[PDB]
């Protein structure tokens, strides 16, 4: 009695980045993933007839611990019966519902969280730090000029953001921007909204919310943005004030987050003799790394 | 049996509360139905090495019993030919239709009359009490003045009880409106709420005229809603004057109904020598049960 | 010979009502139709074993008979050949053209003038009274001014329309609108009601000018339209001051009216020895009943 | 080896001067390549009256010679694993990217330079001299119709161009404009100028911004687009302060630019004693020859 495709299949129809996002596994058995971060890689063209430089270049290589554990403890009493159906069936979906909405939690986390990025100056020349453009939309607007006037500026500071990443060299075909539910109800414009080209692949079939084809980009609406407090995962994914502002976020797909899972989804069940209870959990280890932070382009709106 | 496929086809098409709610079914000869009141829990970090908080579980169990039978007395003369195709499959629709109306009307009176279940009293943080939010609308001579209050004030009634149901950890997403026909015209006649909502999910389903995307959840117009005493289920389902005033119910699609049928539709029909009639009649054995009160927002509109 | 088809074929395509109505045939040789209403309620709970459940004698029907015959003669004079000089089938066209014209003339006619229909003769709460909605266009003098009034004038007897009839719990997926060819011409000149959501530019399958999407259901201009005071099927369609002036009629498609042909379409040759000339004739039995008065909405404009 | 494949594949990829000029090898050992500047054989007639005028008019004959070799040193410290896959070809596509920009970068720096080139002697009929545009935009004014003012002095500077480029008998379809980052996102500020050019949603096989047809040719939003400083390649390619206020370019794809590569893309590993390090390079020789620099304009924008 393996509910663990009930948890699994959801996870997969749910989990936003499970192609937005770089999917690895550590081999050692330290919980650490060693990535390169390719500092400068630049064209050399003094073989000209004179000396060569030999002046190098370092390469940070940053580093990603996988500490946390992240479960679900169900207490299933004796008389009650657990691998009975149905029951079984809902938990499972409930469960991997929630590991999906906090996949994406953290994966937001890290975006926005990674806008104050300050480029060390041993990386500058092929690196630069990340935008934090801000906008200032007032959300309690019931007049016609007021809506025209958030869809305008919102759209403003979307133009702004995606010329600004161009400008570092990302090609546009590999481009999303997430919005809020509340940014995505302001926005008007629906330019031949996308229906399941937004990351391809199969996933979920024309499950997520519609993406609008703003800027020649997909927007896709993501329910699963931070409001206030802290992140399961540790407080090193805290929500503060500011960063709860910065809704609308654009990045890339492959050039901008890189996860590592250091074990699977492991569902497990044993006895409590103390309690009367024979208790289900199911966890998993993963972390996320927010990798080359420049290619992130998040919004950080103002009331008034 | 032709007539039985008739009357089950339109009543899977048109029951709105069919996917807004558990569906489970008695296994055993007693016909009733133990339910845990709680759905699921939270996630959890370990974090390494640190002392883990120990939660008391927190749970309640349901009993739900199925009292009354529902059927339909379809009173066929004799010259009549109550097997002719064209009668039967017509007889069929109509009265799947109004197995699908009762169906959606005792899901309905469940969740008003669960608008306030003050607390199990031992169980206060985990489950709270109902919703009773109030609003006046001023639905008689809306003119062009007093027609910009009354949607105003249904707006801000749905947002409030939108935030103080994601108070208690419901996620958005999750999260089904739905509205009286008078309700549901008033909503339209927004002189300054308006949205191209019309195209995207225009039917909730099957058909329902709903007006999406209205504060981040989708609005329903739901024609189930009650106004008489009474309700073929039973004394326990008998709605109040101050219970028909209630308009507007906002729920989660997961955590807050569940629906069990002890027996399927099934149809017979009999020889009524008394009458001079060969009557036909299609009963089933079904109860809904309101999991969760605490996850229901209901508004009453006093009007005046 | 050959005319029959012309004949028919041309009735298929211009007749509209063949789809927007049942299409029923008295195969008994008695010119009688016994259709019965529907008036079955769900009084069910049968609950404990020592309450009895009442039997209800509850009953009505209605009987349509075909009482006139409808015919077309055509004089033929001796030296006009026919027999198959791509003649017979041209006047089979204008001949199909005109049956169809009168089909939908009289389908039209019952829908007026059902629309009081005062009330059932036991007063069912399920039938109720047939809907009328007063309506004042200034289709006179349009100078620039009344020309959008007369356009939000529509739109709201139309909202009323819709509204009524939702109430009435008809699904808005099968509901039709059709109006008179002024109103429509008045309705095009104010474009921005229609959704724009023609992708075909046509009608609900028809050919005839229709805005597909306008107030969430098509609007199709009828050229036959009630206009006259005199009708061939006899005293029963004779046409009053004030039907002529309904030039609006919102109904269903599946419940609001009925169709019976006694007799199918049957031409013969008859050789008329006086006045020298063999004519051709085409007759056919068929008479129409307005099943559902209750769901139906016509709209009276008076002048201005 | 794979190293090689993977680098090799995302330079044609990315380069977009690939099928913007003329590819060409040099055969002998010396790294020089003959180009023929054909003069105007212009038609005579041998009028029998009349002599000939036996006058064979030779005419200018240019050669480009490449002395450079562009590689990427890329220092490999030992414990790192240079032979892993997956770190293998992320050297590969972030090489062959970085060729890319250096290689289109030459050929605009090139093109560039070649607005000041005047026609020599001997060959003024059939060679012109180089088209230079001044332009004064503001890139400042944020007053809506100061925007367009800038919009309208760089379509008509496009128009000046496309006009000297036909008056010099080069064919519409044959010709490209590249322009500047800033200078494509102050275009789409005013879409007017634009083209619908849906069915060409990326020109000229780049994936970069290119969804305008403006003035019936392909305008492409060129990132890599040189500033003021130098280039690897060597001294010939410093651009000069006035060189790097050129934001527009216009030129024909098969008779403006000619490219030459001496050394095609060879990569070899030193296993460098010194810094302990694996130093990994590729490298390749090539040259860039500005065949017909009267087929090319250019637009100087100035001032503000």
């Amino acid at each position: 009695e393996v509910y663990q495709n009930e948890v699994d299949t959801r996870f997969q129809y749910q989990a936003m980045f499970l192609g937005l996002s770089s999917q690895r596994s550590v081999a050692d058995r330290s919980n650490t993933y060693r990535i390169d971060r390719l500092n400068t890689s630049s064209v050399k063209g003094r073989t000209s007839g004179v000396a060569l430089e030999p002046t190098p270049v370092r390469n940070d290589k940053m580093l990603i611990v996988v500490d946390t554990v992240l479960y679900i403890r169900n207490p299933i009493d004796y008389q009650d019966d657990w691998t009975a159906p149905d029951f079984l069936t809902e938990m499972g979906q409930n469960n991997g519902s929630e590991f999906a909405e906090v996949f994406d939690q953290a994966h937001l986390i890290q975006l926005i969280k990674g806008r104050s990025w300050v480029a060390p100056a041993h990386l500058k020349p092929a690196f630069s730090d990340g935008i934090e453009i801000e906008a200032t939309i007032d959300s309690d607007v019931t007049t016609q000029a007021g809506m025209e006037a958030n869809a305008i500026a919102i759209n403003q500071a979307h133009k702004a953001g995606i010329d600004e990443l161009i400008k570092r060299k990302v090609p546009l075909n590999d481009m999303i921007t997430l919005v809020s539910t509340e940014i995505y109800s302001l926005l008007l414009e629906h330019p031949k909204l996308f229906n399941k080209d937004w990351g391809d692949a199969n996933a979920n079939g024309y499950k997520e919310r519609r993406a609008v084809l703003m800027n020649g980009i997909p927007v896709v609406e993501c329910t699963e943005f931070p409001d206030a407090g802290t992140h399961p995962l540790g407080s090193a994914y805290t929500v503060t004030a500011d960063d709860a502002k910065c809704r609308m976020v654009t990045f890339s797909k492959s050039r901008t987050l890189v996860t590592v899972e250091a074990k699977p989804f492991t569902s497990r069940i044993w006895d409590d003799e103390q309690n009367f209870a024979n208790v289900l959990d199911c966890y998993a280890m993963y972390q996320v790394g927010e990798r080359r932070p420049d290619t992130a382009a998040v919004v950080k709106f103002n009331e008034a």
